[PDB]
């Protein structure tokens, strides 16, 4: 759980551009807009943590296993998005 | 419960934009791709989801009991920011 902290820590500093301990609705907003341009090298990378076995492809029991450890996940993205 | 599920298919099948039943690498890009035309409501409704207090900001505490929750998502998203 220090990886835990760190990697937390780590997301709310970028997000938090103006570095005042807090993210506004404009920094989030930035934030997430910075997905339009995702490399093809970030998405090598989520594709390995979510593609558990490494075939390929995320399969619909693979992406279970996240929404099942992420219930954050389908709320928000499934609804807002 | 059945809408559980009907909520993780809705999003699966929507990442799914060839229909083959899985999610290749390309499919994943895509759908981060999407956040690059994140709207303004979206953006809202999220800051409603983390901003538990309503002061319009999200709080370091705040991006913590997100962060908790949603601790691969945290992880993975990490490596992007
Ligand atoms: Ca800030
Ligand atoms: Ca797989
Ligand atoms: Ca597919
Ligand atoms: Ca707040």
């Amino acid at each position: 759980t220090p990886q835990d902290i760190a990697d937390r820590e780590r997301i709310f500093k970028r997000f938090d551009t103006n570095g005042d301990g807090k993210i506004s609705s404009s920094e989030l907003g930035d934030a997430l807009k910075t997905l339009g341009s995702v490399t093809p090298d970030e998405v090598r990378r989520m594709m390995a943590e979510i593609d558990t076995d490494g075939d390929g492809f995320i399969s619909f029991d693979e992406f279970t296993d996240f929404a099942r450890a992420n219930r954050g996940l389908v709320k928000d993205v499934s609804k807002i998005f």
